[PDB]
């Protein structure tokens, strides 16, 4: 178990370039078109790539990656990606 309502679970392995000694890379998947709330993924501050599960295919997600470093979150990566095949 893990799926709890979303079984149309697509995975986006998004990778970024090492920003250095980040405490947290919060990835912000902002859904476009829907009223879905931004899926925020917190990956380890040394990680430079993350498989993002739970992106609903058919929905556009503006995927942003911000580095939690000295209390703040710095833009590392930003890209709009519609999920599925389109």
């Amino acid at each position: 178990n893990a799926s709890t309502g979303q079984e149309a679970l697509s995975q986006t392995t998004i990778s970024w370039a090492p920003f250095q000694d980040t405490s947290e890379y919060i990835i912000s998947c902002h859904p476009v078109g829907t009223d879905e709330e931004p899926l925020q993924f917190r990956v380890p501050g040394t990680s430079t790539s993350a498989t993002l599960t739970g992106l609903t295919r058919g929905a556009t997600y503006n995927i942003i990656v911000e580095a939690l470093k000295d209390q703040q979150r710095h833009k590392v990566r930003e890209e709009v990606v519609t999920v599925g095949n389109s």
